[PDB]
């Protein structure tokens, strides 16, 4: 399970979660709901995915962690438009990380 010393990380990701620019990335990509998603992005990453990673011992380091929540906003940028709703929000989600971090690092 979880290191303690990741708990810094949990609370970081249970406040992302509660977003309100969180939605488009609580769980993964859903085929029923968006099409050709797989097909452009090798390596999908959503915030549920994360949380049971980290909860069950997943994550070694805090650097593993902060790597998949980039792939979030990574995947984000190259599959939506800047414009869209999903694209704006996954820029909010990146400044919301990274102040967040940057309390850290
Ligand atoms: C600004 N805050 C939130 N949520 C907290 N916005 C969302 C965004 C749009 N929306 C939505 C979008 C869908 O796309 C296919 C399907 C769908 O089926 C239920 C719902 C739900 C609300
Ligand atoms: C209402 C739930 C929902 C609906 C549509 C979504 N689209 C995305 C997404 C994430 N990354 N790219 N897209 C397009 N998440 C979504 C969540």
């Amino acid at each position: 399970s979880m290191h303690s010393d990741l708990t810094f990380c949990e609370i970081i990701l249970m406040e992302m979660e509660s977003h309100d620019a969180a939605w488009p990335f609580l769980e993964p990509v859903n085929p029923r709901l968006v099409s050709g998603y797989r097909r452009i992005i090798k390596n999908p990453m959503d915030f549920s995915t994360m949380r049971h990673r980290l909860s069950r011992g997943g994550y070694t380091s805090s650097e593993e962690f902060a790597a998949d929540a980039l792939l979030v906003f990574d995947n984000c940028q190259t599959f939506n438009e800047d414009d869209s709703e999903v694209g704006k929000a996954g820029h909010i989600m990146r400044r919301f990380f990274e102040s967040r971090w940057e309390e850290f690092y």
